[PDB]
């Protein structure tokens, strides 16, 4: 598939295996469109060691903090460019985002250092509020001030 | 499976390649029984023409015209038999179907010559509202007048 | 996967034929919490000679007695200990659960000598009100008496 209605079915093609993780730990939901949710912005980690991580994690007997991660990577709000990098926005942890730097293609965010760019390869269909973007480096938030 | 609660159940024993791009279009809702939906009543292209032509749309840049093909395909009535199918009826494209010809065991539509035939091997648990056919040639309809809702 | 918040993960590692039949069958929402659901607690029979009826009615041309024996399998409740194994429970056929005797780490039932030991490898995520037992031998009660359900 070249365009998507749904997150998951571009992460099917790019890590299969995280996919995976995703589903079994029943999370698919917080990955999907809902009528009163603003939308979908995921952010998927581009080094290896974030996502070996999640998935030691998420194989062991405690995945709590495999939770947490996915929960911090997911945004309930539709992010499509670095315009709309602003305001009171943040992941399934509560955690507001802060922009540090912008450039045409590209956010820095504050509290972690996340340079994070849109997936050149997800487009959704026009009635989508879905959005990918690609952390090359950094993290995302943990703790912090949340947004309300 | 040989009795059926699901068409994708089906559609996965006969295409199974057709029923993930279904599902990759987030239609795997217009294919499934709903409180408010008179049925599902899913047409089954034969011909592999259609359907080759349905996977090339749906994996190039520009899936529009196999999302508008399979909502062609998916009736959200449940339609067994040929003198059901009459009045205000159609796909998820809107459109109300007409009966050109009608015989025991096949209907021919207008606006397409549509060909259809009951599944031979499609029977639906007795408390779903299914129905699968089989479309031997022609299209079913994309543009015309629509049915009453 | 080590701990489950879903059934459905369990079973896809122990027999994922099972688990697609139960798909097939459209009987996922049994084996899956629900807001009002008391739970979900599964009985996994161990011999293959179970299963394999199941696995021939469900692929015959009418499956009425696997979603039978299926239904009998899955219980609208969470009972993780011989402790909980008590009053008005039962499995999706209706028909009352009944202890003959507990141990520590079994229970055998009336109605079929039903012996069922908690599954070894089954850990619910915290606050999942799910279950796995084990069913060594005996059978699951098909037909008897029916438990009071609540409305």
């Amino acid at each position: 598939m070249k365009q998507f209605c749904k997150i998951s079915v571009w992460l099917q093609q790019h890590d299969p295996d995280l996919l995976e993780i995703i589903n079994n730990l029943c999370m698919l939901g917080n990955l999907s469109a809902a009528k009163y949710k603003h939308g979908v912005t995921f952010i998927y980690p581009k080094q290896a060691k974030i996502r070996d991580e999640i998935k030691k994690h998420a194989y062991s007997n405690d995945p709590s903090q495999a939770i947490k991660t996915l929960e911090s990577l997911i945004l309930p709000f539709y992010i499509p460019t670095p315009a709309e990098f602003t305001g009171e926005i943040g992941s399934y942890t509560g955690v507001k985002l802060e922009v540090e730097k912008t450039e045409a293609n590209k956010v820095i965010l504050k509290n972690g250092e996340a340079v994070l760019v849109p997936a050149a390869d997800f487009k959704p269909f026009p009635d989508r509020r879905l959005a990918v973007w690609i952390m090359e480096s950094g993290s995302m938030p943990l703790e912090g001030p949340p947004y309300k």
